[PDB]
């Protein structure tokens, strides 16, 4: 199991503009297009992203191209972040995937706000970090996805995805 397979389970694949759990316009494998209410702004952002007129629809290939970019951006973002980088460096490979997951869903800024959790992960206090991560809007809003990521941090295995 790898990051791509993990995120593909958590995000799904959709070939037409859709709205995310939050109500924002998204396409492909969790690729956020815009927070603006306009479907029009969304279609425009899409054309911009693909370099062509898409009229709200994309191919799988396009979906995967965007997915490669997003995961790359997530990883580079963590490695250039003062708060995130040390956490990431201290973790084993599986738990590294779980941090990437969070960053991809919630952005670098979002994750960096989980101060106390990050601190406990750095210290390898698995059970305690698990309890603290669940005390969040994140958990309350997408509890099954949150549980899966949380379990990955707790155990250091792919069991939640398996
Ligand atoms: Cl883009
Ligand atoms: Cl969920």
């Amino acid at each position: 199991m790898n990051i791509f397979e993990m995120l593909r389970i958590d995000e799904g694949l959709r070939l037409k503009i859709y709205k995310d759990t939050e109500g924002y316009y998204t396409i492909g494998i969790g690729h956020l297009l815009t927070k603006s209410p306009s479907l029009n702004a969304a279609k425009s952002e899409l054309d911009k992203a693909i370099g062509r007129n898409c009229n709200g629809v994309i191919t799988k290939d396009e979906a995967e191209k965007l997915f490669n970019q997003d995961v790359d951006a997530a990883v580079r973002g963590i490695l250039r972040n003062a708060k995130l980088k040390p956490v990431y460096d201290s973790l084993d490979a599986v738990r590294r995937c779980a941090l990437i997951n969070m960053v991809f869903q919630m952005g670098e800024t979002g994750v960096a706000g989980f101060t106390n959790s990050l601190r406990m992960l750095q210290q390898k206090r698995w059970d305690e970090a698990a309890v603290n991560l669940a005390k969040s809007r994140w958990y309350n809003q997408t509890p099954n996805r949150a549980k899966r990521v949380i379990t990955t941090f707790r155990t250091g295995t792919w069991d939640a995805y398996k």
